[PDB]
Parts: structure tokens; C-alpha cells; sequence
């Protein structure tokens, strides 16, 4: 499903994500913008290195869920590459969580350095009453 912007916020913020490992909702908002448009359904598959980027928040297959198919590939979120593609966002944002409690923090998405550090991201969350 494709969320509207402050359905998503409010959705966020009953999952326990404001402020999860000091992570703001308004940066969780600005990468599931810029990763998948608030798509939930995304995939993007990776010629270079055999792997895919499932869901809302475009998590990787070589790492964080399986789909069987990637190259030396783990599964540290323990689930199926498909849970990451229900309408449903409880896995994917355990699974979000479970990536933020690395040491990079929100930083393990190359998308959230270019697009939300150091921005004025308060315009995802304007209006949403999160």
C-alpha cells in the first residue's frame, strides 16, 4: 500500500518509533519518503551485487531478511523478505529498529545522509498530530 504522509506519522508513532535510539518520527518520515514514496510494496533489485531492497524503508537482503536468493547473504531482522512487503509495517519497523541498534544508527541508509541529515525535516510531520 502507498501510506498518505500523516497516516504514516501517526502509524510510526503507535509503533514506538519517535525517538527510538534518539531517533526523531520526522526522520523516519524523510527516509521512508525518499526510500520508497511510502511504499510499502517497493523493491528494487541490485544488478551489482545480487541483493534487493524490500518495503517502506528499502531493507536490504544481504543483511537484514532472507529471500533465498542473495549471495552470502544473512537474515539479522529474522524474518522472510516477504514480511517486508505486507501492508502491515509492524515487521518492517521491528526490523528498522533492530538496523538502528548498530552503531550507525539511522546513518545505515545512504539515502537518509543525502536527503535528511542536517535538514530542516519538520515539513513530514507538520499537521499530523504526532
Amino acid at each position: 500500500k502507498v501510506f498518505e504522509r500523516c497516516e504514516l506519522a501517526r502509524t510510526l508513532k503507535r509503533l514506538g518509533m519517535d525517538g527510538y535510539r534518539g531517533i526523531s518520527l520526522a526522520n523516519w518520515m524523510c527516509l521512508a519518503k525518499w526510500e520508497s514514496g511510502y511504499n510499502t510494496r517497493a523493491t528494487n533489485y541490485n544488478a551489482g551485487d545480487r541483493s534487493t531492497d524490500y518495503g517502506i524503508f528499502q531493507i536490504n537482503s544481504r543483511y537484514w531478511c532472507n529471500d533465498g536468493k542473495t549471495p552470502g547473504a544473512v537474515n539479522a531482522c529474522h524474518l522472510s523478505c516477504s514480511a517486508l512487503l505486507q501492508d502491515n509495517i509492524a515487521d518492517a519497523v521491528a526490523c528498522a529498529k533492530r538496523v538502528v541498534r548498530d552503531p550507525q544508527g539511522i546513518r545505515a541508509w545512504r539515502a537518509w545522509r543525502n536527503r535528511c541529515q542536517n535538514r530542516d525535516v519538520r515539513q513530514y510531520v507538520q499537521g499530523c498530530g504526532v
